[PDB]
């Protein structure tokens, strides 16, 4: 649909690069919707332009501006940097329903499905899974949920000290209400459930739809060699793979 | 009610030590079930005679008779033997519904409300949140689902090797279908959810219902100082308070 969005942030180039390979892995499943990136100015002009080929919408978010809505908050609560800048995707009123995935997400399959559901659905958290991890979300756009989620911020903060504190505080029924609003654990499939609890992944984490790369090391953070097409597993691999083939060029490509 | 019961399982005396505690837990808080035992001739006389205290019914297991009915499908998968043993559960016909708990699990507070619940409702696992865990569920005893379950065991075994899998694979509708049948996770805490997961402890971890000890180390396989009363951790604790308290009585009181 034209007026529906996956939406990504990315405050500086590291995020950018997860940004843009997780854009370009929505590309290559061929999402029918719109692509959209929160943008900070901290992102370099490189990483931008970039950004504004391989998504429909480059949004600017400055936090830092006292012209922005978020800056008292964030005088206020100023370890909630990025958390108050993510929740600028609520700000997206020319969409009416998007996908909100961390640009450290990697799409593997199409998940336009995600468009049949309804804020907030969302998939469990490990760890702690009567959580949903915020790292893919189906939202509505509203000044008012970004304006209530704004007070939040401001009341409480986040009790995870980032946004997934802040999210499940505010939908607070996730656990408990309509199992539709769980995503399957494979639209946010965390990296460290494929590593670390590999009896559940060996029947099920192959029907992976997004990969959320958790921790601590980010896949930009690897070594790849391109000659083996393999990192310092198999999904670093495919990001790397996105990152080498579509994302590489186009950043060569700004230069000139 | 009468014919409800919470269900354990002993198949030796480790375990018989974690069952004698989550029976006390469960006496602590007032349950108003019946409280019933899955035993193995495994378990020493000692350990059963307090178990025949603390629960209202012991049911003897063993299937490494060929009597049993799991008998056949152990030989087939012998690997199998604790989760064919836990199947028994469901023989439990004299027992309209039950709340099975594993005998590493601990009880805070009554959850006698558990019995509103249908089967097959158990709290989402850490880790791979889309399977449940099978440390606590509630479920129907019925010779039909026994059946079927040891039939499963037969054929597929279990994607885990334990009961998990089997138990996940055959209440397959579970992680997408009625949210009553997701137990909050306070009702099955996963003892390393409440140290590796620290920031979501902090805020719904003092809500805790029931304490999964998993792992690991057990919490019979630690030290307790009953002068400090503490271990060599706040649940250690009230595990150990429980064992010093109520159950070593109870096993010193067999030897005369
Ligand atoms: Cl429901």
């Amino acid at each position: 649909m034209t007026d529906q969005a996956f939406v990504t942030l990315t405050t500086n180039d590291a995020y950018a690069k997860g940004a843009l390979v997780l854009g370009s892995s929505l590309k290559q499943h061929r999402t029918s919707r719109r692509l959209a990136v929160l943008t900070t100015p901290q992102v370099s002009d490189t990483m931008r332009k970039a950004l504004e080929i391989v998504f429909d919408e480059v949004i600017t978010v400055d936090i830092l501006d006292s012209g922005d809505s978020a800056h008292l908050t964030l005088m206020k609560r100023p370890e909630l940097g990025v958390t108050l800048t993510k929740l600028h995707c609520w700000s997206l009123t020319q969409y009416s329903k998007c996908v909100f995935m961390d640009a450290d997400t990697l799409v593997l399959a199409n998940i336009d499905d995600l468009f049949e559901r309804e804020e907030l659905s969302a998939a469990p958290d490990p760890g702690w899974p009567d959580c949903f991890n915020s790292g893919v979300f189906v939202y509505q756009p509203s000044v008012e949920t970004y304006n209530q989620l704004l007070h939040v911020a401001s009341e409480q903060g986040s009790f995870s000290g980032g946004d997934q504190g802040l999210l499940n505080t505010f939908f607070n029924s996730w656990a408990t209400t309509d199992i539709r609003k769980h995503l399957p654990f494979i639209y946010n499939l965390s990296s460290i459930s494929i590593f670390s609890y590999l009896p559940a992944f060996k029947a099920f984490g192959a029907n992976a739809k997004v990969v959320h790369f958790l921790g601590q090391t980010k896949p930009w953070n690897y070594t790849y060699d391109t000659k083996t097409k393999s990192v310092r597993p198999q999904f670093l691999n495919v990001w790397w793979d996105i990152f080498t083939t579509s994302v590489v060029p186009l950043l060569q490509q700004f230069g000139l």
